């Protein structure tokens, strides 16, 4: 398949359902490459679980870890590095308020060459264990060879936004990969980076990140469609931030109009939002606990009630994890009976206005407090018009090359009246959990 797109493994499945999916040992496994070194960026690092998850002959490669840790926590997470001499640590800079760094990738630098991991999950065990959580695996990227004056660069403009992205750092670490980068042919890249990065962007930059960098992506190399305002709006998070006190604040405004672009020239609009109900996490293979990684607190919650009509349920059968509470973060663009896609984007970025931006001054600057990193598959980078749905997602399709991977079920179902977003500082102690819990906060 062209898209390597793919979900991690999901403990007591079936193993149809995991024929295909990675974790993370496979991923750092001596198969995919002769480790050199590697950076690991991240949220949430357990830093003793995650140099067992490389291959003995390769823990103590140097890693440098990427974060945005301030105050105790930065002191908790070098503490946990100190042991390994070969672990550096990079502090990304998070100069306005309530940002976080939630990027999630893997820089990985072999004797052959280089790899990019672009994926969902925290450094932690749980994260790995029974959640859906979305990888994308870049090819092996060659080096150049030395003299060699060529840039590397893919139709996609990947190497240069990958390394814009890193840029803006601004951190010596993370310099010496834009050099190891300088020095790799990327030229193979399929899909264009969606980066978010801290900052009051105006100008020559409105389009560098957030949703402005996607509405750019799809102006430039999407086109409209008879009937395009029939095709629906997907989103599907794990997380909500405060979007004010109706949906036209940001959510149906700004937020939703970068989504529905298509092409160049100048809403009724479907927007479908799918967020794990109450009875979602519930019945979920771990329970109750799974919604210590939904996080939507309950202060959030009930200033924006009107946003729970757009939530639909969490359900999987295609990929066998409908009980695999979702930590990936996706945003696509079906078609009205969802037999076909116009792009797909998989991503950290949650539903929220710090992690794709919140438009200031007059609507000339795009502001964005955290970091958050995606992909974005678009039919034209494949020589398509649009990509069909496959029908089952570890099955076989007559097409790999069109027919594209999406890992949740179609249509989306809309909440019933009974059913309730998970909130998850609140307790709930009505019925328990698969393993015999309530939940008590
Ligand atoms: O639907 P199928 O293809 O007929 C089918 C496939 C697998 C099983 N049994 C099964 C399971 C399992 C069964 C239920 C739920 C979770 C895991 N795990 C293993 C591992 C090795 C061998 C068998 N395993 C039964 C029927």
């Amino acid at each position: 398949n062209p898209f390597q797109f793919y979900l991690t493994r999901v403990s007591g499945v079936k193993p149809k359902y995991n024929s295909g999916a990675l974790h993370i040992k496979d991923i750092l496994s001596p198969l995919f490459g002769t480790l050199v070194s590697s950076a690991q960026f991240n949220y949430c690092f357990d830093v003793d679980w995650l140099v067992k998850q490389y291959p003995p002959e390769f823990r103590k490669k140097p890693i440098l870890l990427v974060h945005g840790d301030k105050r105790e926590a930065k002191a908790h997470l070098h503490a946990q590095a100190k042991p390994y001499e070969n672990i550096s640590l990079c502090q990304a800079k998070l100069d306005i308020a309530f940002g976080t760094h939630h990027t999630k990738m893997m820089l990985l630098l072999y004797e052959e060459g280089l790899r990019v991991v672009i994926h969902t999950s925290n450094l932690i065990h749980a994260d790995w264990h029974q959640k859906t959580q979305g990888i994308w695996l870049s090819p092996l990227y060659p080096r150049i060879a030395d003299g060699t004056h060529k840039s590397g660069e893919s139709p996609t403009h990947f190497k240069a936004d990958l390394i814009s992205y890193l840029m803006a750092y601004n951190a010596p670490s993370l310099k010496e990969w834009i050099d190891v980068i300088h020095k790799h042919d990327l030229s193979e890249t399929n899909v264009y980076l969606i980066g978010s990065t801290p900052g009051r962007f105006q100008g020559s930059q409105k389009d560098n990140w957030g949703h402005f960098r996607l509405k750019k992506l799809l102006k430039d190399h999407a086109s409209s469609m008879p009937n395009a305002e029939s095709w629906p709006v997907v989103g599907q998070f794990s997380s909500v931030g405060s979007l004010g006190a109706d949906e036209s604040k940001w959510l149906c405004s700004e937020f939703k109009e970068s989504m529905l672009t298509l092409g160049k020239e100048s809403s009724s609009v479907p927007l479908y939002l799918i967020y794990p109900s109450v009875e979602n996490v519930r019945t979920s293979l771990e329970g109750y606990p799974a919604g210590g990684s939904l996080p939507y607190s309950i202060q959030t919650a009930e200033k924006q009630n009107w946003l729970h009509s757009y939530f639909h349920k969490w359900s999987a059968e295609t990929s066998g994890r409908s009980n695999a509470m979702p930590h990936i973060k996706t945003y696509m663009r079906p078609s009205p009976d969802f037999s076909k896609i116009a792009w797909f984007l998989v991503t950290s970025a949650n539903l929220s206005k710090a992690a794709w931006g919140a438009l200031e001054k007059n609507g000339t600057q795009l502001m964005i407090r955290s970091y958050e990193l995606g992909v974005l598959f678009l039919p034209s980078a494949f020589g398509l018009d649009s990509f069909k749905v496959k029908q089952k997602f570890f099955a076989g399709s007559q097409e790999p090359m069109a027919t594209f991977p999406v890992p949740y079920d179609l249509p989306p179902e809309l909440y019933g009246s009974k059913d309730r977003p998970w909130i998850w500082n609140i307790p709930y102690v009505k019925a328990p959990d698969t393993h015999g819990n309530m939940w008590v906060p």
